[PDB]
């Protein structure tokens, strides 16, 4: 598709991270209002987190459980589906945490320019071997175990084999990046925030999105289906393959 459809998400301020499922259910972090929104219908939900400020990050596993980056808490929280107690998860020494991927759970540690993984069931914390990054955003993680780091402060997008070899990839012109997202081809889309542009590398493309202002999350469904959180215009937009 070259059209956009503005997904039907109401009273949006200033969102963030975009997830998606297989069931095509739309997770929101509504980063204004201090909570996370689901589209699954035309009228959202808003899930049961509490206590959230400035949330960013979001996340969903196949079981629905949704993960959030709460970046003002310094701390991730889970809610399982269909409960209404969220978790805390044993991350420490997290310095305003922007993005998050999944039973392994990745965090970008912005503040500390690192990526922190939490084992899952030892939940022993790792840094990734990651070097050099400044002020990294976006994560995304395939089924190989390769993770994906937009490093927004040096304008670049790179990636590490579950390895000590990063790979820098060959995307150009970027300004401040922000979200990044993978697909099963292993097509990476990465949302060029200070160029209102989403870009993906399959060369170098510029998605057909109109209009956008300083666009940060980006989700990509198993159909190819591409959705961008249109920060500056509060707004959710999706392009079909």
């Amino acid at each position: 598709s070259n059209t956009q459809t503005v997904l039907p998400f109401t009273g949006l301020n200033r969102p963030s991270g975009v997830a998606v499922d297989s069931a095509g259910t739309v997770y929101v972090t509504d980063h204004g209002n201090n909570r996370v929104v689901k589209l699954a219908s035309n009228t959202q939900t808003v899930l049961p987190f509490t206590g959230l400020n400035t949330p960013s990050g979001v996340a969903v596993d196949s079981a629905g459980t949704v993960w959030v980056t709460d970046h003002g808490n310094n701390r991730v929280v889970k809610l399982a589906a269909g409960s209404n107690t969220q978790t805390v998860l044993p991350f420490t020494g997290l310095n305003r945490p922007s993005g998050v991927a999944v039973g392994t759970v990745y965090v970008t540690d912005h503040g500390n320019n690192r990526v922190v993984k939490l084992a899952a069931g030892s939940n022993t914390q790792t840094v990734l071997p990651f070097t050099g990054l400044n002020t990294p955003s976006g994560v995304a993680v395939d089924s190989a175990g390769t993770v994906w780091v937009t490093d927004h402060g040096n304008n670049r997008v790179v990636k590490l084999a579950a390895s000590n070899t990063q790979t820098v990839l060959p995307f150009t012109g970027l300004n401040r990046p922000s979200g990044v997202a993978v697909d099963s081809a292993g097509t990476v889309y990465v949302t060029d925030h200070g160029n209102n542009r989403v870009v993906k590398l399959a060369t170098q493309t510029v998605l057909p999105f109109t209009g956008l202002n300083t666009p940060s999350g980006v989700a990509v469904d198993s159909a190819g289906t591409v959705w961008v959180t249109d920060h500056g215009n509060n707004r959710v937009v999706k392009l079909a393959a």
